[PDB]
C-alpha cells in the first residue's frame, strides 16, 4: 500500500509538532484504506492527548470521525492531484460520524506542512 509510507511520516513529523496539533485538532481520526473495495489497512491519528500519535488499526476508543477511501484516492489526495471536498462530494471519499472536524485536520495539517 503506497499510504503506508504517508502515515509513517505523519507519526514522525508529530514527535515535532504533535502538542501543537493537539490543542488545535483535539479529536481522534480513523482511516480505512480500501483496495479492490476491501480493507487493505485501517489507522488512527489519535490528537487528542500529549503530543498525539499515529498506530494501525482501528481507533483504542472512540474515533470523532472515520474516513474510509481507496489507497489510490487517499495518494492522489497527499500528492494535490485530488481534492478532498471533491473526493467526498463525488463519493469516492467516506466520511463518518464529525465530517467538519476532518476539514479542521486537513487545513491544520496544511498550515504546519508549510512551515
Amino acid at each position: 500500500l503506497q499510504s503506508t509510507f504517508v502515515f509513517e511520516e505523519i507519526g514522525r513529523r508529530l514527535k515535532d509538532i504533535g502538542p501543537e496539533v493537539v490543542k488545535k485538532v483535539n479529536a481522534v481520526f480513523e482511516w480505512h484504506i480500501t483496495k479492490g473495495g476491501n480493507i487493505g489497512a485501517k489507522w488512527t491519528i489519535d490528537l487528542k492527548s500529549g503530543s498525539g500519535k499515529v498506530y494501525q488499526g482501528p481507533a483504542k476508543g472512540a474515533a470523532d470521525t472515520t474516513i474510509i477511501l481507496s489507497d489510490e484516492d487517499f495518494m492522489e489526495v497527499c500528492l494535490g492531484k485530488l481534492d478532498p471536498q471533491k473526493a467526498f462530494f463525488s463519493g469516492r471519499l467516506k466520511a463518518r460520524g464529525n465530517i467538519m472536524l476532518s476539514q479542521k485536520l486537513q487545513m491544520i495539517l496544511k498550515d504546519y506542512a508549510k512551515l
